[PDB]
């Protein structure tokens, strides 16, 4: 219950398989394990969705940082080191609502 900031519909940051940190948003916490022992070794990950491509990924939380509106706001705000694919990449992602509300619960 502490330093809990990574939840569903969560801008989240994540390294990319060669490349740096892309901007991504958390979908859900799925976990995996060995079988049905849970005393090998457990394997969980964060299910994101990548930008502006609408894309997803699966790596651990330590691949995968808090990412906030500021942040975001300001990684498109630098003038200094700036990436046409980058900078779209943070301008996709700054639209929550892209994401933000999906509720579903069951099929009909």
């Amino acid at each position: 219950s502490a330093d809990d900031r990574l939840n569903f519909g969560d801008r989240i940051l994540v390294k990319a398989p060669g490349y740096p940190w892309w901007p991504a948003l958390l979908l859900r916490r799925k976990e995996t394990k060995d079988s049905l022992n849970t005393n090998s070794s457990f394997n969980v990950l964060y299910k994101v969705l990548f930008f502006p491509d609408f894309n997803f990924a699966w790596v651990k939380r330590n691949s995968v940082k808090p990412l906030l509106d500021s942040e975001i706001a300001k990684f498109l705000g630098s003038s200094k080191r700036k990436s046409k694919e980058l900078i779209e990449a943070y301008e996709a992602s700054k639209t929550p609502p892209d994401l933000k509300e999906e509720s579903s619960t069951d099929l009909e």
